[PDB]
């Protein structure tokens, strides 16, 4: 890993344990609108923009595109369900891994589709001295969500990085696809209920069952 300069962290399900909340919120919001999106299906659709997930459900069952008004209202309803849960806490091992990454001289980057205000300071409270404004990719930076490679390509651009100078930590099949399509070595961390084979089919180079285990095996990963 002599060429390696940076580690590109997905947020949801990698830094913070937010996916029990996201997947239930999505299942429940659709169920209220007479629509069938299961929790496992929500997990399969992790990393998509709200506009993407809603369109998929709408085209499949109703035979229609979702309008912009219908997107914002369903996304806001889903946001209310999500926000009624106690704020997600840290993925065990993430802070320890970040410590190792930084001590190695590698640059910690964060990539997410979230449009949260006050994200940096939340990241600063939870992982002191790790992340920086100029080295963040969020919803305001990119148009598309996973499996589009654009967020990770933006992350390389902002870091001044080639594809071979970075690694992606992902937890989600569509996110893993985005990292692999961006030409970046992609490590999968299986923090949900899906089969590890689903992350492998998506293009994951390595596969670990938790963020702690990746941290423990970090100095035995070679590039
Ligand atoms: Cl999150
Ligand atoms: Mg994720």
């Amino acid at each position: 890993r002599k060429k390696l300069k940076a580690v590109l962290f997905d947020m949801a399900g990698v830094l913070f344990n937010s996916m029990p909340y996201h997947s239930e919120a999505w299942h429940q919001v659709m169920k209220t609108h007479g629509l069938d999106l299961s929790r496992e299906e929500a997990y399969m659709h992790e990393g998509r923009t709200g506009a993407s997930t809603i369109n998929i459900v709408f085209q499949r069952e109703l035979g229609k595109e979702a309008t912009q008004e219908e997107i914002e209202s369903i996304y806001h309803e889903k946001s209310i369900l999500f926000n009624s849960y106690p704020e997600a806490e840290r993925m065990p091992g993430a802070w320890e891994l970040l410590q190792k990454v930084k001590s190695e001289g590698l640059t910690p980057m964060v990539v997410t589709g979230s449009g949260q205000l006050s994200l940096l300071e939340r990241l600063e409270h939870n992982f002191p001295g790790m992340f920086h404004k100029e080295l963040m990719v969020t919803a305001f930076d990119v148009k598309y969500g996973k499996p589009n490679p654009e967020p990770y390509l933006m992350a390389l651009k902002k870091g001044g990085l080639k594809a071979d100078e970075a690694v992606v930590i992902e937890n989600a099949p569509l996110g893993v696809e985005a990292g692999h399509k961006a030409g970046i070595f992609t490590i999968a961390v299986n923090t949900g209920p899906l089969d590890g084979q689903v992350l492998l089919d998506a293009g994951a180079d390595l596969l670990f069952p938790s963020m702690q285990t990746l941290c423990d095996s970090w100095d035995t990963i070679m590039l």
